[PDB]
C-alpha cells in the first residue's frame, strides 16, 4: 500500500507536435447568421424557399 | 321663341317595369376580403400562392 500524500501526484504529460485544428461539422463560434422575420401565418413548409 | 318661365320645365318621365339588377363586374358594397400581412421582404412575385 503506497500512501498518497500531498507531492505524490504530477501533472499529466500532454503529447508534443503540431497544433490541433477545429474538426467540428459546422463553425461554432464564427458562424454568421442571415435572418428573416417569419409571420405567424405561412408555417415551415419548405426550407429552400426560406434560404 | 318660346319663353322659359319656372313652371315650364317639367321633371322626367323615368321608364317603368320591373327593378333593376346589378350588373358590375364584381360586387362593391357586399364584397369580403380576407386579409394577411405581408413583410417588408418577400415581394409579390406570385399571386395564387398568396390566395
Amino acid at each position: 500500500i503506497e500512501p498518497f500524500l500531498r507531492t505524490t501526484p504530477r501533472p499529466l504529460r500532454l503529447p508534443d507536435g503540431p497544433p490541433c485544428s477545429q474538426r467540428s461539422k459546422f463553425l461554432l463560434m464564427d458562424a454568421l447568421k442571415l435572418s428573416i422575420e417569419d409571420p405567424s401565418h405561412e408555417g415551415e413548409g419548405i426550407p429552400l424557399y426560406d434560404a
